């Protein structure tokens, strides 16, 4: 019986692995993923269903969509009932560990054994972390606490490796999820990477000066008077929160400033990869001097996508291709196919199943993703689809990001910007709570996006408007509007946005 080890990297980005070949690559920012790569498969085409890390960590544990499982935004929390992956293994005989970012609200009391961050509500210190573990026995969670000096990503490495080497018993299988909080937001890289980059410029997007035929009303308003409202930026453009004030540059010059910032973005953010890339080389050392390479299924991949300052975006949440793809890689030393792609369309909601059928299990029938196991001995599985949906629905918060939802197909996305809060208490509060001055929480304008994603993989081209691509509007309209009721993601329970929603859909 397989082994395995689910590894997920907190707002770990594709155009931050050097295997997907983006501009970042030349950097080589990932050396020892690369090489997981070279000897597993990598997947092209794999896609969060919301793109921030409560909601997508919900959907992995449930393979479920969030208007199924209910984790809708971050403002939600799961259910210990729904830690359906972990239940699916232990009714398997599996012994169980969660390692690291937890993020979803409940104790992992599924879990035989947990070591997960508890600091700032969930997403932990990138120094000297405190962790909630099921040894802590004479506190109750979440009060059951120990605490770990050093670098963030170092501790989570050992915190597995320490499991592996005695706490396990070897007469059983493991399945280990192993989430590290880096590099998230905050880019708070270790000290030894100080001087990593610091002789290179970090390839610059043109996106990120030229945003002249993306977007729409709905992220732009009218004749773009919005533009200083919706979408937390790299440059000055966002009037509240941008990383030229947060870096305090101020050269003279706008354009040098956003630059700058666009440098230190950058490089603190790679930074921190590459100490995970690094402590990734640790683990697998381990691996392999302890004779588990070649008896356990790993996978990396990240909760969310992430916008490095493409189109002057940052954050993640919104559905254009930097956000919403997820780096998925999958090493299965039974798997002949080594160093192989696969375009096939997967979303997270397929990853329980998936893992479930590796191990010898039946893909459950009462999650909504499905399993393509199939792929790593060579077969496309039945009738999969070649399209995928996807729904942001956590309206302005934080980033200034409307709600949206979309499909995206292997030639074109459609995105409708739906500009509503299924809360409706939540109008007239700030999207920014620790800030005086935020902006509010007020519904935003309506409007369709439409990408060719296979000419224009850069989404610089909003085709919505265009006479030439009516019909190719009209079609796509008719796809997000089947596949929504497909999924029953039809908004009963929020007749606002049902309103809203149907009415734009024709
Ligand atoms: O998807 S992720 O990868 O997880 O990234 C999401 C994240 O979202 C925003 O940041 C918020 C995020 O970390 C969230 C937890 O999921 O927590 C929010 O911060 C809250 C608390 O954790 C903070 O401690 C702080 O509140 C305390 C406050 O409770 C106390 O009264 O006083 C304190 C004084 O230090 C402090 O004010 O802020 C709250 C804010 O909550 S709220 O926004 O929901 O109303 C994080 O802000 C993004 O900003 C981030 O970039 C990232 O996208
Ligand atoms: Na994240």
């Amino acid at each position: 019986q397989m082994n395995v080890i689910y590894i997920m990297s907190d707002d770990h980005t594709s155009q931050a692995i050097g295997a997907y070949g983006s501009r970042l690559a030349v950097l080589n920012p990932t050396p020892t993923i690369d090489e997981l790569a070279r000897d597993g498969m990598l997947f092209e085409n794999c896609f969060c269903t919301n793109s921030i890390s409560t909601p997508s960590r919900a959907c992995i544990m449930t393979g479920q969509y969030s208007h199924r499982n209910k984790v809708l935004t971050l403002d939600e929390v799961l259910q210990p009932d729904q830690e359906y992956l972990v239940d699916e293994f232990h009714n398997m005989g599996y012994q169980t560990a969660m390692i690291g970012k937890w993020h979803l609200g409940c104790e992992p009391s599924h879990f035989d054994y947990y070591s997960v961050f508890n600091g700032h509500g969930g997403q932990g210190e990138y120094f000297d972390p405190t962790f909630l573990t099921s040894d802590v026995t004479d506190k109750k969670w979440p009060n059951n606490q120990i605490k770990k000096m050093g670098y963030s990503s170092d501790i989570v490495t050992n915190l597995a490796i320490d499991w592996l080497k005695n706490r396990r018993d070897k007469s059983k299988p493991f399945f280990m999820m192993h989430h590290y909080k880096a590099p998230n937001d905050m880019f708070e890289y270790a000290p030894r990477y100080e001087y990593y980059l610091d002789d290179v410029e970090v390839p610059v997007p043109l996106s990120l000066f030229d945003t002249d035929k993306w977007g729409s009303e709905g992220t732009r308003g009218k004749n773009d008077s919005l533009r200083h409202f919706i979408g937390t930026s790299v440059s000055s453009r966002h009037e509240i929160r941008n990383y030229v004030m947060e870096y305090k540059c101020n050269t003279g010059d706008e354009m040098e400033n956003t630059y700058l910032a666009y440098q230190h973005y950058l490089k603190s953010y790679l930074r921190c990869v590459k100490g995970v890339d690094d402590n990734l080389k640790r683990l697998f050392d381990y691996l392999k001097k302890e004779g588990l390479w070649e008896n356990t299924i790993i996978v990396y991949t990240g909760d969310q996508g992430m916008m490095l300052g493409e189109h002057d975006l940052q954050d993640k949440r919104w559905m254009y291709e930097e956000s919403q793809r997820m780096p998925f890689i999958v090493r299965d030393p039974r798997c002949p196919y080594k160093g192989a792609k696969s375009d096939l369309m997967i979303n997270n909601i397929d990853f329980a199943p998936t893992l479930i059928e590796m191990v010898g299990g039946k893909e459950p029938s009462y999650m909504d993703g499905k399993s393509f196991a199939s792929v790593f001995e060579g077969k496309k599985p039945e009738n999969w689809k070649d399209a995928v949906y996807y729904r942001y629905w956590m309206h302005m918060i934080h980033h200034d990001v409307p709600a949206h939802i979309g499909i995206r197909t292997e030639n074109y996305k459609l995105i409708l910007f739906y500009g509503r809060h299924y809360d409706d208490k939540r109008y007239g509060q700030k999207s920014m709570s620790w800030l005086k001055n935020s902006h509010k929480i007020v519904p935003t304008l309506v409007s369709f996006e439409l990408y060719d994603v296979k000419n224009d993989p850069y989404e610089m081209v909003n085709l919505a408007d265009n006479p030439k691509y009516a019909k190719v509007l009209k079609d796509m309209k008719k796809k997000l509007r089947e596949l929504r009721k497909q999924v029953g993601d039809t908004d009963e329970a929020y007749p606002e946005l049902k309103k809203v929603i149907d009415k734009a859909l024709r």
